[PDB]
């Protein structure tokens, strides 16, 4: 097959580096042509931890046939790579004679995060909320329910960037989630919230990893919504057509009180939804949020 453009070729170890595969560090040997499939390369190539000896896992060739790799690399490791004399290519080609390589592995530090700091997009419920972790097998969550009175104010806050800046809020779980990504693999997971009845009460709630932990941390401080209003607003030229329909059956929803906030969480204009879930205003310059509410419910929508 491929055999035959690299006929006449001479195998060479072009490469040996680190790249990030997945969400792994991966050990890769880059060949000039075309590696025999059939071969046992664990035989042939031995990748040995100067400390701890011999490293697990066994090799995949690339789908082009010339790259070699060997993922979910231990961090800050120094490691030998030998690659023996009799590695095959698709030719028939051999290497003339045994390569010694080391290599150590990059210090890839252990994080956690959440994979946003969240939208202000409502739900009825709350079932997860998606998480990034390397070799953090866990994290400590506080849950904060915003007090319906101080939304303006803690929205604008935490929209334009804080230890008692959270009296704005009440304390409703604490609670620890045990993450266990494959190790050293960064990998995308859930907090799982479904049956914490607290966290399915309407309003807008703050969620925030615990910082006791040498740790990048990210995203330590995500934000997610409870609410039964659906808001939706269409511009045309200066107007505002605002839609306030039920998340639940997506019947028009009358009597919502939507205001429109400045960047300080200010009401600059005020107004009722009427029997079509419709409200229609000019468009002010210093709008930067929709308010819509009504009966506990509360809905917020980015105009910026």
């Amino acid at each position: 097959k491929l055999a035959q453009q690299s006929a006449g070729k001479v195998l060479t170890l072009l490469d040996l580096s680190e790249v990030q595969l997945d969400g792994a560090a991966t050990l890769v040997l880059t060949f000039s042509i075309p590696l025999d499939p059939d071969q046992d390369f664990s035989r042939v190539i031995h990748v040995v931890d100067k400390k701890s000896g011999k490293v697990d896992g066994a090799w995949e060739l690339s789908d082009n046939l010339k790259e070699l790799r060997l993922r979910h690399l231990e961090p800050k490791r120094d490691l030998i790579v030998t690659i023996g004399k009799e590695v095959k290519a698709l030719n028939n080609a051999t290497f003339s004679k045994d390569y010694e390589k080391t290599i150590t592995t990059r210090d890839i530090q252990p994080s956690v995060g959440f994979a946003s700091r969240g939208s202000l997009l409502p739900g009825k419920v709350v079932e997860g909320l998606p998480v990034m972790a390397l070799n953090v097998n866990n994290v400590d969550v506080n849950f904060f329910r915003v007090k319906p009175e101080s939304l303006p104010a803690f929205i604008s806050q935490w929209e334009y960037r804080s230890d008692k800046l959270l009296q704005m809020a009440d304390l409703v779980y604490t609670g620890r989630f045990d993450l266990n990504p494959a190790r050293n693999t960064r990998e995308k997971l859930l907090l799982p919230l479904g049956d914490i009845k607290p966290l399915q009460q309407a309003g807008v709630y703050l969620a925030v990893m615990n910082q006791a932990g040498r740790y990048d941390y990210s995203n330590p401080a995500t934000l997610f919504t409870l609410s039964d209003i659906g808001v939706s607003a269409h511009r045309y030229h200066n107007r505002l057509d605002i839609f306030t329909q039920s998340l639940e059956n997506g019947a028009a929803q009358q009597g919502i009180e939507v205001s429109l906030l400045n960047e300080k969480g200010q009401t600059l204009t005020q107004a009722t939804s009427d029997a079509q879930g419709h409200v229609q205003l000019e468009n002010d310059k210093n709008a930067a949020l929709l308010l819509a509410r009504k009966d506990g419910q509360t809905t917020l929508l980015d105009l910026k």
